[PDB]
């Protein structure tokens, strides 16, 4: 079951960010962002990802651009940025 504080596909911010719970279904390939091949981009290795957010699970983390909510560790958004930190 997905947390109640999970980002909905129909969420304004989600639509603006072009975020999708399942990265294999995102347009990450067409976006082609620097860092690594799109085929390998997902929330899991994103700079903005935070296993800080409360209620975070193994499949669900917090996201700096999504305060108060949780994203799918296997999701993706047009804002992806290779994790260094
Ligand atoms: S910015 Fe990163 S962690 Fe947040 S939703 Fe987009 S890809 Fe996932």
């Amino acid at each position: 079951s997905a947390p109640a504080n999970a980002v909905a596909a129909d969420n304004a911010t989600a639509i603006a960010l072009k975020y999708n719970q399942d990265a294999t279904k995102s347009e990450r390939v067409a976006a082609a962002r620097p860092g690594l091949p799109p085929e390998e981009q997902h929330c899991a290795d994103c700079q903005f990802m935070q296993a800080d957010a409360a209620g975070a699970t193994d499949e669900w983390k917090g996201c700096q651009l999504f305060p108060g909510k949780l994203i799918n560790v296997n999701g993706w958004c047009a804002s992806w940025t290779l994790k260094a930190g």
